[PDB]
């Protein structure tokens, strides 16, 4: 009797269906918008339209990976989820943290608040309800919607002490609530160490997804991470030509499948800029691709390069059915934390 | 029987002595540091040495104007206060807000949390204790030290809707607790309108300082603001040549005193960059001026252009003793808010 | 028996009334918007409201100084004019050019097209109708509305060769049509030389206004320019604190009046950024000053520093009535251009 | 009996010879130069020397792809063409448009002037003569030289509404005059959609080249575009290491040849920065590669990876003889435009 | 029998005539040019013509204040000097250093080489001949031309430890050789301390000029510096409207003269950007002001505001004849350095 926690309540995992495991609709301000205006995405109407295209093509579930302090909007996302619920659409929202670059290293709550206290706060979003004020300040107003996954983030070619902190937070929260974990890696760097640290803390590899490996297109590395740790690689990459062509990802996915690793791969669009969805594009007077592109162009390319229907079905349906399912709750035991992790925490002044 | 609220406790106002009404020692990250590395000031020893030169010269009290989310550091500022208390040094800390530039207009708590609830949070800093975590997230740990003034801020040539919200917060908190108010203006613009709105909300002009008028060196405007509203103008500007020479502030002050407005003037250094203090300067391998310059150079210049010792004594001692003294508490009545302010809030979508 | 040429037709100069000699409402794209998004001003309703406030205070005429290739929008500006005509509002539009910084120095029509052909195009806007496509390409579609002044612009501390060319275009078009001229100077530099070159070309000093001298607050210079050339100084500057305080402009205007030069001064707000008007400011969620500030704040300051009622009446009414009045048409004789101007044109490679 | 339209007149296509399908010599100002001084290219002598090296290696024709408003220089390009005509050199110039980013979205003639009128202006450059003033304003002075191709451009990962407008201008101009079309794509994105839209408007796929696919090195995509639409891919990329190594392009071209697609490929250097030509390089005191590199290095690399001498002959000679040849003139019939295109124009607010 | 040291030899001070005490003609690369292309000044012919206008107006001597590492060009400046010597023109060149901003703080020779060794190098330039390679590396090739003054520089609102070192270098060189000193202040800040420090090292106030006080227009400050130290203030400022109007400097000079301080003022244009000279301006296709403006515009303004002809003769002729005259050689005794200076060197880590 396994379940996934959607903003509208817990569902049996058999109801996940085809799942986009890392995406966006609303990004309401926050540090990312600070980097470029294209990250501001505030249109419920355009988001609903895009979600309906995804559903038209066969999809059901979208995991919106915005942590409370970086863009997340509970109220507007709830509007979307309610608009598509009668159509079979599901939304899972996230608690937790993004990479350190997005938090003030001197005075942010990630930096200053004891880990145990931050855990209580992320547990509360998984089990009681998400803060409608997104943990922006001292006033909290909890939604009835709960988060169903927790996030952490690592930076370019380095795991910052605060990132190791957030990973500990992810692991403990997952340990305590049973919830899945997904981690943003920057250009697909430090993926192996992210998995190792999470597992070293006590997290279940079965519940771990690592995003953005597409930006480090090293098929050997992909296979190493999977075989050494048992985690799952959530790829984005389709229609991101300023990074890498679609063909590059299709062939690296084929390799992993040929090596028997098809149960450890999920897909996403990570459409987290305004021009990365079709309907959002229209609001900007532009023709752009969005969620339908996955079905209209990328999956056919997977088939063309020789990935089987069966492996595609694992990627879209069975793998997410597994990695997003809640585990049973457990106690967190500090004495089970690996020595490698403890020694790193000491080196990084985290205790 | 009036008192001022210092971080070490309430003191009779006769103990304030010569008072620097707007300054800094610790700025611990935050949005300002984002603009320039020089805003990052993290040295308690350097701070204490500088406070001791200020005291050596005759000073006693420094009001550190850092609102919780912009640079404020309760723990480190307490270290500084404790180091000089036995020299008769006093530190007053601030609650409230800075100008809107420093808050995410979409998702910050200033933008999203109801005024009433923000007021509760600022009142608690004045009456229970400041959050050691500086209100930068949902976990709060209150210090024994309380804030003794509340801040608001306005931007260049404009009062943003969120700054009008912070001004209502400042007025409400002040009304409820009796605490003084100090408002940052940007280049000394909108000073008149800040005064008017605060009074319109029901705040006491006797408790209101407006900072930075020295950056809009308009003697007629100074006089207008003081005569029309009865607030106090807190000038910084000594050793700020990239803006205006010391002589200009000296002459403008001479004019106000000659007009009979000496009770409406306070002074400060606003040394909110690392090269604005002597001891901090030495930590970056430079000779720089700081708090002692007020006495060694600027007051002699005041005397030189013809400001009397009595007027100087009001500026440094009697004025602060008045405007920093807590008022008798009142209840806030929203129906007594002025029609001009009600109309503005409607126009800015605040109600 | 003189007329001014408004976008709704020529009017007796007695109908000009209180005139704002340099301002803006619509800035639709162009080189300025490239410098900052605040230069984009596209709101007809907000413009009309601001215009009505100006009329409410006693104003009648506004001269929108937008050359065709820099922001001008004939269609939207006509909407504003028609909205206020029944209130006695007048709008005068501009042909000609901005400072060289706004024109490609290699390939723009300013750089490349022979002066005589450019003159014909500017004459045509004065005498047949403004291009609704604003001279931004090879297709022209003329409005029934004609321009009633021509602009040129000079840059910081320099008159560029293309700017001398635009000065020649201005002088020739004014000579041929009788139209007035207004020149933008950058920070009030080169104003004397602008005056001299135009007169050198054959332009009537009586038709020439030079803007932005307020940004070079040198009373002796103001006096020199007026006494040596007889042109008119159009000041902006109220509520522009980042440059200079209102008080400085007032006192410099008092100086000029005291020297007998009150017939050579006009006033303007030059509200050419979106936060420089009250109603535009509301569209961005801010309280700001705009056109009414001239009457509510700056004119009373002029009185307060001692400028006579007659001088204010000249500045606001009689001087605009003189400088905006069309001259009798003349022919331009090139062999009559001053020797100073001829030599400079050789030096700058303009033949 | 087919001709190509060179700046020196129409020539039998058999006289095209080896053809560089996308290159540059003169870039006189314009928006690109605004991006980087390196785009400014003004040296006729250096350009003629480079052209002579190209001829010395066996080249004959160079298509210079500068649309009127972005860099184009009729006078100087004619100087180049006249200097090499007796050496067998041919120059073809372009009318039409660059990508939207290079035009003011509010006030540029692309934005504001009705499509039909723009078409007339582009047909005129093809059939009467190019404007020596490059359509940079309201004065036109036609050269005897005519353009022999029309350009459009699309931006990164999107076709802007104005770009769809320029594509319609390109299709209509080609249908009306018979001229060929070349489209800049940004990083090789949206190539398939560009092809379908042009075709949708009624353009002859046989007349269509699309540039920059080399920047999206996806052999499957290249193949899809060619097979589904019949257009021709004009690659640049030799000696552009900051994007991709020569080897990648060579291997992708080999792939296309192996799949039977060798008739759908042309080559170019797109030497549109000053350090992308040997002789221009010399003027800046640098050793750099230029046009000769095509023959000295890249074509030998194509042989090395196994591209047949026939495929290479097709790429350099036969394919350009087909794609650059004028079609018989036709009438444009709006009712023939595809439903997909019509629906998109509605979605983009283009009627 | 005093002499000044020009690049063509020692001259009797009576041959100085009207002397521009801080200016430029050639700025050949260096750290300044890295800040803005406008600092690049390479035109000997334009420089000569400008010098000739200066001479035509009555001027004789120009002190070019470029220290060896920042822009200085011995070869080209000699060309200029040689072209005007027969017109009675003199060029004095400089040794020493600019402000610390222009030297690598970690590894520049100023940072790393012991003070004593640097003094030897600067002494060599005054006494044997300037390095034609400008001390920009290990290979030295001395000109027959000697430097006739030594420079030092201080930064904004601070004297950097490396600037104190350079001040020590300046004092020691001056004490050893008798040469005069000129110090650039940044925005006219720290002028008092520069004076005190040089004096505390043992330099003669009679030989000291401090530049750029015009950027800190505080008349009381000017008087304090002169009255307390006896140094000379070298003003630039004419036609630098982006800082301050000419009228401000004229009035502040009038003040100093009225206080009996006319012997302590020199003048200069500091035309150290390419548009700050008339002839250089012409090479850029612009009309600009330069050296002649001193005589045509600024000196008449001085008279206008009431500065006497005798005060003006001092500023131009008598004062430079005093401050630029060599002192008799003396010995440097480090034991005689003021306690204030010793104390600061310890605080700044300079031992
Ligand atoms: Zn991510
Ligand atoms: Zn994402
Ligand atoms: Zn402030
Ligand atoms: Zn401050
Ligand atoms: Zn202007
Ligand atoms: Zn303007
Ligand atoms: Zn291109
Ligand atoms: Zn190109
Ligand atoms: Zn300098
Ligand atoms: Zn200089």
């Amino acid at each position: 009797n396994k379940f996934a926690r959607t903003v509208l309540g817990d569902i049996p995992v058999e109801k996940l269906g085809i799942t986009d495991c890392h995406d966006h609709f609303i990004k309401n301000g926050g540090p990312e918008v600070e980097e470029h205006i294209d990250f501001l995405m505030l249109n419920v109407d355009a988001s609903i339209k895009e979600f309906k295209e995804f559903i038209d093509r066969g999809g059901s579930t979208i995991v919106t990976m915005d942590p409370p302090n970086v863009g997340r909007d509970v109220l507007k996302t709830l509007e979307i989820a309610n608009a598509v619920k009668n159509l079979g659409g599901n939304v899972i929202m996230s608690t937790g943290f993004h990479k350190a670059k997005f938090y003030d290293k001197y005075s942010s709550w990630l930096a200053v608040v004891p880990t145990e206290e931050i855990v209580k706060m992320c547990v509360a979003e998984i089990e009681e309800g998400m803060d409608e004020y997104n943990y922006n300040g001292p006033v909290v107003k909890r939604s009835k919607a709960k988060a169903g996954i927790i996030k952490a983030g690592t930076g370019y070619g380095a795991i910052d002490r605060l990132e190791l902190k957030a990973l500990e937070v992810a692991a403990r929260t997952s340990i305590l609530t049973g919830c899945p974990i997904l981690v943003h890696t920057q250009l697909g760097t430090m993926a192996l160490e992210v998995a190792k640290h999470l597992i070293g803390f006590g997290a279940n590899p079965d519940k771990i997804q690592i995003s953005h490996l597409n930006k480090n297109p090293d098929k050997y590395y992909y296979e190493k991470v999977i075989k050494e740790t048992g985690v799952t690689l959530c790829f984005d990459g389709p229609d991101r030509v300023k990074y890498y062509p679609d063909s590059l990802l299709a062939e690296n996915i084929k390799y992993l499948v040929d090596k028997g690793l098809q149960k450890h791969i999920t897909l996403s669009l990570d459409a987290g800029r305004i021009l990365y969805q079709r309907n959002y594009g229209l609001t900007k007077g532009k023709q752009t691709f969005g969620l339908a592109y996955l079905f209209d162009r990328f999956l056919p390319l997977l088939k063309q390069v020789g990935v089987s229907k069966e492996a595609i079905f694992d990627i879209l349906v069975n793998n997410p059915k597994r990695v997003l399912a809640f585990d049973e709750k457990r106690n967190f035991d500090p004495l089970k934390v690996s020595k490698e992790v403890l020694e790193l925490k000491k080196e990084l002044n985290l205790n």
